[PDB]
Parts: structure tokens; C-alpha cells; sequence
């Protein structure tokens, strides 16, 4: 069925990229199919199964965006308000001029990609933010940023008067049934935690760091991520306010060349050429500032787009695609950090093989 389309493509991908193991969820009206392939740990040979936890890296940012949006729906967070309204410890800094929306769209004045080495804890982070000078025009330039989405997580937690992880668990993960999603893998689930494999074929596992939870720290299953995808596709039964929060994450906020930046989610109008998708995952988009043009008609979520997000760690590579117009979504998790171009190709081939897209 689905599996006759999916299986050969996955086999071929895993051989070409030497990926030890994958977990794949396909979400459609009719239901969700979960598929597991290969080994959770190349060394031990333990097979990937329903309980296997993968590092999803920057896919975590989709949850951060979702909680931020829920705080907004509840009236606790104003997305266009200055960040310093909610983190008064930043009053007088550039965060008087940068909003939560800027942070969720990577338009926060050139805020850099990585947490600097000199930042080692919350106190040193906040002092770094206080001193930092914007290098790009706020709201007019996109620079993909862990610091930015991390600060949105801090802003959101403050607006909700809660700690980020337990608040995420209670307000987003639990209501979505995401019970195999972890920021810190419990000791009792360590046997289920896949071992990563880096580009050099060496075992690797992510280390804690500043803003890890907010930016890149989730370990989860494909099935759990599929619940988030299901809700984004209007295929879940969830709380009205949570559904509203989720839908708002797909509002288009900035045009960035061919790409539309929503709240973390990135999207393209259909039909889309794979080369366009590849360009979205390349050096020029990810590692340079790109001019960004605000959409203040904030675009209502669209039904004729390819919505996506990549995420990686040193040892893992994930990709989510949604096609809201076809009520179809795809989650691909691997315990190898394999090239984004191959993620794009595999996803396109799967979705086209399933009839959810046309090629030429
Ligand atoms: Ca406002
Ligand atoms: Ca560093
Ligand atoms: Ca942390
Ligand atoms: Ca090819
Ligand atoms: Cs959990």
C-alpha cells in the first residue's frame, strides 16, 4: 500500500547515506502509518521500534513555537510586544525593540545562530542579551537563530509563570498525547535511546547546553511527532485553544525570497520544485542574512503549500513535511546526520509516489 511506495525509497536512502535506523510516520485522512527500519544503535544492533527515541534537534523549535502561540491565544503573551515587557531584566536593551514574533521568525535584528562560548548559564545569557547590538534591521532580515528561538522560549515561560519544560509537558505535549517526548531522557528509557552516528560514522549523543530545551533538546518518537502533525492538519481532536495555537503557527509572517517564514515552520507555494526546497536547506538560506518582507496582512494559514522543518544534531537528522491541502504529513527521523538535500529528495519522492504531489 503506502508501504510499497515507502519501503523501497527508505531502503535506498538508508543504503545511500549509510543510516543505521529510521522511524517514519505518514499522516493521512484514513490514518497514520508508522514504520521502523534498521538499528537504533549500529554497535549493539538493537532494532528501531515503537519505543525508540531519536534526537530531533531543531525540530524542537516547532514545539517552542506552539507553546508561544498558546500563550498568545490565552492572552498571556502579545507577539508584537517588546520582549522586555515579559523579561524586564532586558529592559533598556535591544529587546525593547524586538518582539516575540521577530524571535519566532528569525527576524530579531541579526541575533546570531549559536550560543556564544562565554555564555554558560542563565545569568551570563541574560547579560549577553543585555549587551548585544543588533547587526541587521529588525523585522527586515532573517538569520536562523538558536539564541532567538531560545529567547522566545524564555519569554513564553515568563508570560506563563512557569518553567519551560514542565509547562511544555502540561500545556502542549500531554494534550497532544506526546508521552514518549522527552527533554531529558529518563533513566528508565535509556535502553530505548538511539545512538547517533556522525558524518564520519562515529557514535555520538547530544550534550546539554544553554537554551538546549528551547532550541534543540527533544528526544522523541516518529509517532509522537505525527500527533503534532495530525493536529496541524486538522486531523486531531484537541482542545479548541490548543488547535487555535497550532493553526497560528502556520500563519505566514515574512516573505524571504521563495520561502515564507511562518512561526518556525517554513513554507512554499505549490507547485514547488525540489531545487527550491533544497535552496531552503542550504548555506545561503541557513548561514547568511536574507532580506525578509513582513506580511501584515498576516497570511491566514494556507491550504496550497509545502510546509517543512529540518532538524539535526551531530548524530541525528530529522525532517517534517506537511501538505495541508492534501491533509497529508510526513515525519522522517534518522540516527545519522545525513544531508538535507537527501531529506528533501526522499520526502518529495515519497509524497509524489503517494500521489500527494505531481513532479514536473
Ligand atoms: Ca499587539
Ligand atoms: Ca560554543
Ligand atoms: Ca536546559
Ligand atoms: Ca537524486
Ligand atoms: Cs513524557
Amino acid at each position: 500500500q503506502t508501504r510499497e511506495v515507502l519501503d523501497p525509497i527508505v531502503a535506498s536512502l538508508m543504503e545511500a547515506q549509510q543510516i543505521p535506523g529510521m522511524a517514519i510516520a505518514l499522516v493521512r485522512p484514513e490514518g497514520t502509518t508508522i514504520s521502523h527500519y534498521g538499528a537504533a544503535d549500529r554497535e549493539t544492533g538493537t532494532p528501531v521500534d515503537d519505543d525508540t527515541l531519536f534526537e530531533i534537534g531543531s525540530l524542537s523549535k516547532t514545539l517552542t513555537a506552539t507553546l508561544a502561540s498558546l500563550a498568545e491565544v490565552e492572552g498571556k503573551l502579545d507577539f508584537d510586544a517588546p520582549v522586555s515587557r515579559y523579561l524586564p531584566e532586558l529592559e533598556g536593551s535591544a529587546f525593547d525593540d524586538i518582539s516575540g514574533l521577530n524571535l519566532g521568525t528569525h527576524t530579531g535584528g541579526g541575533l546570531p545562530l549559536f550560543v556564544p562560548d562565554e555564555v554558560t548559564d542563565r545569568a551570563s545569557l541574560m547579560a549577553w542579551y543585555r549587551e548585544w547590538q543588533p547587526t541587521e534591521p529588525i523585522g527586515e532580515s532573517r538569520t536562523y537563530s538558536n539564541l532567538g528561538i531560545g529567547l522566545l522560549g524564555l519569554e513564553t515561560a515568563a508570560s506563563l509563570d512557569g518553567e519551560f519544560v514542565p509547562t511544555m509537558r502540561a500545556k502542549v505535549l500531554a494534550p497532544l498525547g506526546m508521552q514518549d517526548t522527552w527533554y531529558d531522557v529518563p533513566e528508565a528509557r535509556m535502553a530505548d535511546y538511539a545512538m547517533g552516528e556522525d558524518k564520519d560514522g562515529q557514535p555520538t549523543r547530544v550534550s546539554p547546553g544553554v537554551l538546549d530545551d528551547e532550541a534543540y533538546g527533544i528526544k522523541t518518537t516518529a509517532a509522537d511527532l505525527a500527533k503534532l502533525v495530525r493536529a496541524n492538519l486538522h486531523l486531531a481532536d484537541v482542545d479548541a485553544e490548543l488547535q487555535q495555537a497550532i493553526d497560528a503557527t502556520r500563519q505566514g509572517h515574512y516573505r524571504v525570497g521563495d520561502m515564507t517564514q511562518a512561526l518556525i515552520w517554513e513554507q512554499y507555494s505549490l507547485p514547488v520544485a525540489p531545487e527550491t526546497l533544497r535552496a531552503g536547506q542550504g548555506y545561503d538560506m541557513i548561514l547568511e542574512p536574507n532580506a525578509a518582507e513582513a506580511l501584515e496582512p498576516p497570511q491566514s494559514p494556507r491550504d496550497d503549500v509545502w510546509v517543512n522543518k529540518t532538524g539535526s544534531t551531530q548524530g541525528f537528522g530529522g525532517y517534517i513535511v506537511m501538505l495541508p491541502g492534501k491533509h497529508t504529513g510526513l515525519v522522517m527521523l534518522a540516527n545519522k546526520n545525513y544531508p538535507n538535500d537527501a531529506r528533501v529528495e526522499a520526502a518529495y519522492r515519497i509524497l509524489s509516489g503517494l500521489g500527494a504531489i505531481d513532479v514536473p
